[PDB]
């Protein structure tokens, strides 16, 4: 099934991804590896923007070319030296904090049979989920889950079964939008509108304590922290429909804090 290769190949023909030289290039630690080996303490904003900037790039350069990766997740993200620089106050921080997109494995054409449930939970869209079908969209979902990972340490939606995932979801971002619940054949999660749920099992008592409003996660206060978390929330829109495309994501003031060089 190197229907992989195809892929890798359609897209040199095309560039911020790990593509083929016949195997590939060999890079520093994926963005998960570094979180893990720096006990999960956060990654600084200025690391998070460039980051950002670097992941929408990549992608919008798929999704303009009839390309949905689907299993965008921190593991796939790679440093291309992640070489670091340890600094007491211990925390770790990278050299250069230019990044790669890798597997696409997953990676599903336009024209392609799509298969009703695609992701890493924890990455996975609502879409997905209530099976209304996916597309671009569903990357940039991801690509918000990334960014509050590094921007936090840890993941936004520790998980293991959809009906937490959804409880999840409107504990963190609100209701879903009711058009999205009318549309569902997932029926069974729902009822008059309202997601079946037990608040005293050990799960809802995990989300209670655990999962708050979005803008709550906010570390401080600065306009570029306001900024990120106002580009995440578009990012973690419901309706995909009505989600910011990559394209119009590079377009937000956040990226106005890169360097020249970034």
């Amino acid at each position: 099934a190197r229907l992989e290769i195809n892929v890798l190949k359609k897209i040199k023909e095309k560039f911020l991804c790990v593509l083929m030289s016949d195997a590939f290039e060999l890079l520093g630690k994926n963005t998960f590896e570094f979180l893990k080996e720096n006990n999960f303490q956060p990654y600084p904003l200025p690391h998070v923007r460039h980051m950002a900037y670097q992941l929408c790039h990549a992608l919008r350069f798929l999704h303009e070319n009839q390309l949905t990766h689907t299993d965008l997740k921190p593991e796939n993200i790679l440093f291309v030296n992640s070489e670091f620089e340890t600094l007491y106050n211990e925390e770790k921080s990278v050299k250069n904090t230019s990044i790669r997109v890798a597997d696409f494995g997953s990676a599903t054409f336009d024209h392609e049979h799509h298969t009703t449930i695609v992701a890493t939970r924890h990455y996975r869209p609502p879409e997905v989920i209530l099976e209304l079908g996916w597309a671009q969209p569903c990357d940039v979902w991801s690509i918000g889950c990334i960014l509050f990972e590094y921007y936090r340490g840890f993941t936004l939606f520790q998980t293991h079964e959809n009906r937490e995932h959804l409880v999840m979801m409107e504990k963190i971002l609100g209701p879903i939008p009711s058009h999205m619940i009318h549309r569902t054949r997932k029926q069974k999660y729902f009822y008059k509108g309202g997601l079946v749920w037990d608040e005293n099992s050990s799960d809802g008592r995990y989300v209670k304590e655990n999962c708050k409003p979005l803008k709550s996660y906010m570390l401080q206060d600065s306009l570029e922290h306001v900024q990120l978390f106002d580009l995440m929330r578009r990012m973690l829109e419901f309706d995909p429909a009505q989600r910011i495309t990559l394209a119009e994501a590079l377009l937000h003031p956040f990226f106005a804090g890169l360097t020249p060089e970034e």
